[PDB]
């Protein structure tokens, strides 16, 4: 019970740690931090307002506005307030994906996609539930 | 041809949501112990196995200025007993409470799944974690 949660946390830190490493060059080449990168990542799924990003990240709305403002000054993001990636933000995400995809696909090339979709399903239901507790108090 | 990007995205959205929920569930407790979430993360590490500033900076990742300064503020708050580094009564107490809360919720969100379903999820995550390590050690 406790070891599962403990495992998930080591798993989360290891994923984040490898990602930070795999993406550091790219981020510096663009002059952005990991948090701005992470917002760029959220926006590649779809355009969002500062409010939705706040909800997703869980932080203070102004810490998000701060990242977004830096992103606009860097022109990696454009307005209408609906935020969406700009052409520069799009190039960034394509390189981020190219990188992340390369490693992931090599790392999972032997996975049985029939077995895996059952795992994805359990994780989608868990994510659903996570977002709901979050939704409330 | 390349839907892997969608799986990675999901995994990232999932990790993101777990962090968001964890921070919210643990904010009041971290406050009662007069510590922040970043300090909480670090204490979560030492409950695993006692360590030093070398190991910590690596696993942590990019930390080259105020990561050693967060170690300091732990001693002052009496959460790290020392070479080695262990949790103090205060430090172990916090982590115990932290585990309680996390487990209660991890149990509720999971009790209806079948053990077979969960064990297979654990197996996939474990091997991804094994390969991440068997990776984040080469270069
Ligand atoms: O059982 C687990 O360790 C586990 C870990 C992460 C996500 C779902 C899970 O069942
Ligand atoms: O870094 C770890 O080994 C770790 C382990 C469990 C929970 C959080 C963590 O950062
Ligand atoms: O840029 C990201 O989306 C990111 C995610 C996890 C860890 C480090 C990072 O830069
Ligand atoms: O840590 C934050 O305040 C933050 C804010 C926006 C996006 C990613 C983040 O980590
Ligand atoms: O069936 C798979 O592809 C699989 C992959 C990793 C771990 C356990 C598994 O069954
Ligand atoms: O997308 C998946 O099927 C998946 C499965 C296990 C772990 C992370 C994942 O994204
Ligand atoms: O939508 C999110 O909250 C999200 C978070 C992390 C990575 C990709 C994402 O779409
Ligand atoms: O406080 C923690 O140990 C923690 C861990 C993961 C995500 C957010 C957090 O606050
Ligand atoms: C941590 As930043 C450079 O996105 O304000």
């Amino acid at each position: 019970i406790e070891d599962h949660i403990s495992f998930l946390e080591k798993f989360i830190n290891d994923v984040n740690t490898l990602t930070a490493k795999l993406l550091k060059d790219l981020q510096t080449e663009y002059g952005i931090s990991a948090e701005q990168s992470h917002v760029l990542n959220m926006l590649s799924i779809e355009a969002l307002t500062v409010g939705q990003i706040t909800e997703k990240q869980g932080v203070n709305k102004a810490a998000v506005s701060r990242r977004v403002k830096k992103l606009l000054n860097a022109e990696l993001v454009k307005l209408e307030k609906i935020i969406k990636l700009s052409n520069k933000g799009k190039k960034y995400i394509k390189e981020r994906k190219a990188i992340m995809s390369h490693i992931a696909s090599d790392m999972t090339s032997d996975f049985d996609s029939k077995e895996i979709e059952k795992v994805r399903q359990v994780l989608e239901i868990i994510d659903y539930r996570i977002q709901s507790y979050t939704s409330k108090l």
